[PDB]
């Protein structure tokens, strides 16, 4: 039975996410997404919304499920009987960075870690940036899901 | 059900190589190692060289086959009815290059990669340049497999 | 009638900002310097004024605040075109999501420039940072910031 | 009176360059694509008549030939802008050497500009070994090329 | 007659850390390691608990000494009659930004910057990364030299 | 009594290559510039003109030899008694590329890399670049010591 968790905080999901969770629910018998809370960054979305936008987004992939988590990855992954996580990547920038987090998620537990590549069409959507250019009043609807943005829109005005 | 296709020209394959097939085995139903040929340009091992010391020292992995191939790695991968490709990356430099191969193959064939980081031990491994340090008498053993270093050697001599 | 905007916090305004600032003068009918108010050391009216000084004797240069969206900025003047200037590929990297996004959502382009070999390690910050500790950067800020900066330390 | 040059092979021309030719004759009056006669697969005239053909509907742009430096074509017809585009951050840390190289021996500039994200992973030598094998490149060439290309191969 | 300085905050010295002190005294006549101190932000350990886990573990170092200081790190250097400064690398990314700090103290001051690349088996590990993991639990015990551990987890309760 | 050992082909020497020479110089007892071969690329200068045009330019630094050297590098090092490799960089995708030659080299002899930043006045220049240029009658004068560009006037009439 192979599996994977998708790590993030997904404040909120976007189409790069969503193009992540898709490829991984493609290839694994299982994917968890994991919604992680920082409770120092308290950021736009509740978790329970956050975990909501996810669901709605992934409706079409059977074998994906949705939780939020906290602690340490590796021991939420192992918990759920897994040992891989799966992340998307869209930078060598961003490769470097988590080639250190990957290496040390593997030598304190086992876990690996398999990245894939940004989708061309989505390389320059983040949360982050896609709530900035929002904010100011940018159209950012083809950036992110239809559950998204609509929820979105309650929460600038 | 589930698989992926490890390609390269393992020409030999070394154990940056060799941790990425058991990475690739634990995670995935079945693993094809496919051995990719340039039919006009010979390497330093025969093909049937380059299987062997594959095989010889993945014999603990049962879920992994062994074969060569040539022309486009989509083709390879789809004709086999999977449509995943596992990749071991060590640089920001590698994720660079190979994320342009990997969206190319996405586009032309739906074909979906996913790389994982080197083992800190080898991050500094690869087929080229211990053939060279070989070539000049430095010393390669704990860099490869014992189905390879000494006929390594032996085509040196 | 071509033209372009050079955004930034410019705090302050060092000869690398400068050096891109002439050679977008240079390859553009109009250059508008814009300063996004967003850290900080300088007010919003002593960056546009040290900014000023030091371009002068650049004649399609004009310096303006800015708030909101760079793109709107730039386009409600009538443009769309961005230049910045990058020292690296890690920043080529950052700078290419924004300029994609730019793109996307307003039809804004980014032109990039290499920074002149002997400003390749002058930043704001840095410049700053050594300045604070008592370090010389008079080789590496206008004639114009130099002295303020003195007298904005002491 | 402004102006660029875009450089390269071009062999063939992708619409990842076209993108860049369409970007750069919207922000300069005039733009000239230099075809530098060097590995090759089409003859420096049909490169030259492939683009011309792409190019059709932007009337500040035409396509040359070139022989030697770079930066003599450039001053040659009188500019000193470079236009070039920009896949990756390695592309980058390259290109920033020789842009510095043409400035320091010649004064000409270059500006980068982003690749548009959906050719991100367009490339000529890319598109030829996967059309050699059959692959279907048809959504990352022009029209004008393509066919060219199947006849090339066929 | 020869000499370097060792910079970091040390906020606890790591095995990574370890490793290029080791390398800087095998090719200078001496090492001196330079705590530096923001006076502004405290970190984790008090300098007197930063130089006491250096000391106890560089003791087989005869040539290396432990100082703390702040400020400008070309004054630290130019005051002890030195003018080179080592550090370890680990990315390509590290590399970009230590060259512009680099480049700047040889221009303000005329000191120079050796960098040497990390040990590959410590390549992941960070202080920042390591009180992480650590705060939530993970094994980092293979990351950190003895005198640090205990001293950590002592900290972390 | 410490020294290291500069690597290269030096085809011609440049003010880069001069910048590091002299850095070097500066902190190391000894310095060996070692010429490199190799006999399939023969490059425009011999391996005597290469030397003569480095001795030339280093005239000033009394610690500074230049030597040819084949085979394997750290052999050539550790042979004339020393276990250092000094080496400039100009770009993270240089210092990604070194990285795995320096964690080669330090594993197969136990030789290490000092790397140093290249001077921002030269950060562009390269023999290969500058020879290029030359040829189509670009004037790199400024960037090449004196006692190179006289000869390769002489190599290209
Ligand atoms: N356009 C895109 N394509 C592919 N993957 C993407 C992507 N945008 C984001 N990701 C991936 O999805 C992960 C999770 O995204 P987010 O949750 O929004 C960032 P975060 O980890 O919560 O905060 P951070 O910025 O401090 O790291 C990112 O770490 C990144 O790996
Ligand atoms: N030390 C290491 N750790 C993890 N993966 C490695 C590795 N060394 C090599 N690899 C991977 O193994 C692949 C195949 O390696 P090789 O067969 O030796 C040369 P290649 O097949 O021509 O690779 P390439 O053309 O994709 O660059 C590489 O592309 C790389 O992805
Ligand atoms: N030495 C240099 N040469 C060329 N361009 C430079 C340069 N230094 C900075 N620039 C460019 O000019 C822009 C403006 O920089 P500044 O606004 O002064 C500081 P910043 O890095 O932008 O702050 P930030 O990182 O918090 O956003 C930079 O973002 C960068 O694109
Ligand atoms: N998808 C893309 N988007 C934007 N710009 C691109 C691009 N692909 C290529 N370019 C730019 O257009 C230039 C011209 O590329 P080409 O001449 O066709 C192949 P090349 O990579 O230059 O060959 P070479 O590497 O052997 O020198 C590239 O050097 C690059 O600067
Ligand atoms: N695993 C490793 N291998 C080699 N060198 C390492 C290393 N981890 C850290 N270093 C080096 O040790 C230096 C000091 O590390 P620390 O004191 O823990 C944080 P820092 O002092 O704030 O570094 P920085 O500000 O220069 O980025 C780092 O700058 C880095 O150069
Ligand atoms: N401008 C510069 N500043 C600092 N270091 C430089 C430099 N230009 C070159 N170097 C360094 O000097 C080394 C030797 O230079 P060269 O001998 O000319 C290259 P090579 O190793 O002979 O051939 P290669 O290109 O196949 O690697 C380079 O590997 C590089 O480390
Ligand atoms: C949330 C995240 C995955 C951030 O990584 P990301 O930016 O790729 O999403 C990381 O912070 C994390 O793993 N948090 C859980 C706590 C943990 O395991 N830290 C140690 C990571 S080595
Ligand atoms: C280009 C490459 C060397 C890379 O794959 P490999 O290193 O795993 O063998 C090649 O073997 C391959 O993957 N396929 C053969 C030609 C091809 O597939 N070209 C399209 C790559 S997008
Ligand atoms: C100010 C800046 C140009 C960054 O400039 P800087 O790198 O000089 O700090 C960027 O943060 C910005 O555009 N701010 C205005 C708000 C905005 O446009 N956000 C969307 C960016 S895609
Ligand atoms: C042709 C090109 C622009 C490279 O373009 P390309 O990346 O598209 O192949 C470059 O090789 C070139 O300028 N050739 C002409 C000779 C020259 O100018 N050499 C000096 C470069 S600094
Ligand atoms: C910026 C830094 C954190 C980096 O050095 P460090 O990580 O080795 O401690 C700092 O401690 C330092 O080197 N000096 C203190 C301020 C300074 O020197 N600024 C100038 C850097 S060019
Ligand atoms: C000549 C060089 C130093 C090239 O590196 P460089 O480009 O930095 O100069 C390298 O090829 C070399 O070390 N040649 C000697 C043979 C050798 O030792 N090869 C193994 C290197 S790990």
């Amino acid at each position: 039975m192979t599996g994977a968790v998708c790590p993030g905080s997904f404040d909120p999901v976007t189409l790069g996410h969503l193009d992540v969770f898709e490829r991984a629910a493609a290839q694994f018998d299982e994917v968890i997404v994991a919604v992680l809370i920082n409770p120092n960054k308290a950021g736009m979305f509740t978790v329970d919304e956050r975990i909501e936008m996810i669901r709605e987004s992934t409706a079409d992939l059977p074998n994906l499920r949705v939780e939020s988590g906290q602690g340490l990855l590796v021991d939420f992954v192992r918990e759920r009987g897994l040992n891989a996580i799966v992340k998307g990547l869209r930078t060598g920038t961003d490769f470097e960075y988590e080639l250190q987090m990957a290496q040390m998620n593997k030598h304190i537990a086992g876990v690996d870690t398999f990245f894939v590549a940004t989708a061309p069409a989505y390389s320059f959507v983040s949360s982050s940036l896609a709530k900035e250019v929002a904010t100011y009043g940018g159209d950012v609807s083809a950036l992110l899901p239809a559950s998204v943005h609509q929820r979105l829109l309650g929460k600038l005005r």
